[PDB]
RNA sequence: GGUGGCAGAGAAAGGCGAAAGCCUUGUGAGGCCAUC
């Protein structure tokens, strides 16, 4: 249900950056408050997971991303997702809040989403 | 308890059970507010 394809390796530059945000920056774990702080303006990167099952929970979010000029990306499972975040590691989308040390990393992924 | 609104937790919570253990929880547990 995905609306691009995302190779390998950039789902994987994708995760290893949440992990990295995770320590310096902050980080939301779930579609509710995804959703809400996409909808404030507030989501820097938003993951969607491809194995979200219904796949309505996750269906909005894209099309709310693009209107919110939210950079968003697909990974295969919500749980290397919950992983990558931490806490309880099963989630089928999370966003970056707070960029931490990880500006220039995330703007070059960002800018590698946009070359798909 | 119903409805509406918050918030975000797994070395975690609540539900059921004599017990074994099972159920539910970032697909939102406990909690808080308003309202019926
Ligand atoms: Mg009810
Ligand atoms: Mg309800
Ligand atoms: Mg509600």
């Amino acid at each position: 249900y995905v609306r691009f394809e995302v190779p390998e390796d950039m789902q994987n530059e994708a995760l290893s950056l949440l992990e990295k945000v995770r320590e310096s920056g902050k980080v939301k774990k779930g579609t509710n408050r995804t959703t809400h702080a996409v909808y404030r303006g507030l989501a820097k990167l938003v993951y969607i997971a491809e194995d979200v099952d219904p796949p309505e929970i996750v269906a909005h979010l894209p099309l709310l991303c693009e209107e919110k000029n939210v950079p968003y990306i697909y990974v295969k499972s919500k749980n290397d997702l919950g992983r990558a975040v931490g806490g309880w590691p099963i989630g089928a989308s999370a966003a970056i809040i707070n960029e931490g040390e990880l500006r220039k990393e995330l703007g070059s992924l960002v800018e590698k989403i946009k070359g798909l």
